[PDB]
């Protein structure tokens, strides 16, 4: 889904994070819904994180002849996530958390023959959220939070073999015989692989706020509906390409060369806005069913864009996502006072457009498969552990002059621990 993590907690993640928003058997949930804050009786923690280890490979052949063979480019990730709810009085009620909406890993070797789409690519989120709620009557409540998302993101992008294309192609032309076609020659030869070519760095907070209502028919049964706010996050940072800058203005596909000098450098970052209806419901009491349906509006996210002091362009990438749903189906077995049993299964619509797919970002149609359980120790505090195995479609990939093919999957492991007092 882009670059959208949904790993807010341990349980939930057992769940395939199916029906998130309708249920509160645990602090975790108020994170994705603050109405649901009116369901807590007491200060509630809870805390943990999920290790996500993804195995996304590129295959792939260049026109240089070289491969474009990349295993396991999508680096292991932690998302940590913390949460306190607490009520206020019999009306209302407030709650706090630290998660990862928003997250992406991607790594090739600097030597890479593709590095110009290549190379390097980190995005690290966090969401620092303060909400309140309050219980119009037995079935109404209403949430509101407000949000501070900071933000450290790196890119950096390499040569590849496009030297070793450009002298190729300098040699075959008519100009291979001439003094300044071999001078040509020389130079693009003599752009090693990993010579940077693109360097982008920076930290910024953004600001966002998010609601929720939630409508029970009784103590089992309960549907709600949420809204997280877009967040932009204008990037002031650190701008620089090692390439000579007599490479400038020719209108060549590459970055701005800066000759190494590093350049302050704008980015706007667009966080796309969530909306999501969900449902609980405990048909018995030792099983209860969750289910959700997501919607991320991605088209919000239509380029990465660095800009000079000037204002001229630096580094240009459109990326033109489309809006992409979220479906999850789940079910929780309470055996008894200690354990607690939970399976899911999720689908989630890849927001790339085939024509826009890069090797950057190797999104693609998810599904997943999920199972999770739960030890409490004393009716106060208790254990969470899940595990998910993501499976993902393979798709083809032209980007700039190349053409590859991309596979992943993944597997999730997570631990919370849960405390009320
Ligand atoms: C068509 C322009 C070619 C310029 C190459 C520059 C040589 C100095
Ligand atoms: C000061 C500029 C800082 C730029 C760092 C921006 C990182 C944006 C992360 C989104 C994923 C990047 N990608 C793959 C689309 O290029
Ligand atoms: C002495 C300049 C060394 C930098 C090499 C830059 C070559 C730019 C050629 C672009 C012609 C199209």
């Amino acid at each position: 889904a882009g670059f959208q993590l949904n790993e807010f907690s341990s349980s939930g993640l057992g769940r395939a994070y199916s029906g998130e928003g309708a249920i509160a058997d645990d602090a975790g949930n108020v994170s994705r819904n603050p109405a649901l804050i009116t369901m807590f009786d007491r200060p509630t923690f809870s805390a943990g994180a999920v290790y996500i280890d993804p195995d996304v490979n590129i295959s792939g052949t260049s026109p240089s002849g070289r491969s474009l063979k990349a295993d396991n480019i999508a680096p292991t990730e932690w998302v940590p996530n913390m949460h306190f709810v607490a009520p206020i009085n019999d009306q209302f009620g407030w709650g706090a958390s630290i998660t990862r909406n928003y997250g992406l890993a991607t790594e090739f070797n600097d030597t890479y023959a593709g590095g110009s789409v290549g190379g390097t690519t980190d995005l690290e989120t966090m969401n620092l959220n303060l909400s309140g709620a309050y219980r119009l009557n037995n079935a109404w409540s209403f949430g509101l939070g407000f949000n501070a998302v900071y933000a450290r993101a790196k890119i950096e992008r390499f040569a590849g073999d496009l030297g070793q294309l450009v002298a190729g192609q300098i040699m075959q032309s008519p100009a291979g015989q001439t003094q300044q076609g071999q001078a040509l020659a020389a130079t693009a030869n003599g752009i090693d692989s990993n010579t940077k070519i693109a360097h982008l760095n920076g930290n910024q907070w953004g600001f966002g706020w998010n609601a929720g209502i939630l409508y029970e028919l009784d103590k089992n049964n309960r549907y709600a509906l949420t809204y997280r706010s877009e967040v932009k996050i204008d990037f002031k940072g650190n701008y620089s390409s090692d390439l000579n800058r007599a490479f400038n203005n020719y209108g060549l596909p590459i970055p701005t060369a800066t000759g190494g000098a590093t350049q302050s450098g704008y980015l706007t970052l667009n966080l796309p806005e969530m909306w999501e209806v969900s449902g609980y419901n405990r048909v018995d009491p030792q099983w209860a069913i969750h289910y959700s349906l997501a919607y991320t509006s991605w088209s919000q996210f239509q380029q990465l864009k660095a800009t000079s002091t000037s204002g001229d362009t630096l580094f240009q990438k459109h990326e033109g996502f489309k809006d992409a749903y979220r479906i999850a189906l789940g079910t929780t077995y309470y055996y008894d006072d200690n354990w607690t049993f939970r399976t899911g299964i999720a689908f989630d619509d890849s927001p790339v457009p085939a024509q826009n797919r890069s090797i950057s970002i190797p999104d693609q149609d998810r599904f997943w498969l999920s199972a999770g359980t739960t030890y409490a120790f004393n009716k106060d505090a208790s254990v969470d552990v899940g595990v998910s195995y993501m499976h993902g479609q393979s798709v083809k990939i032209n980007e700039g002059p190349y053409q590859f093919e991309s596979e992943g999957k993944a597997w999730l492991f997570g631990t919370n621990f849960n405390y009320a007092f």
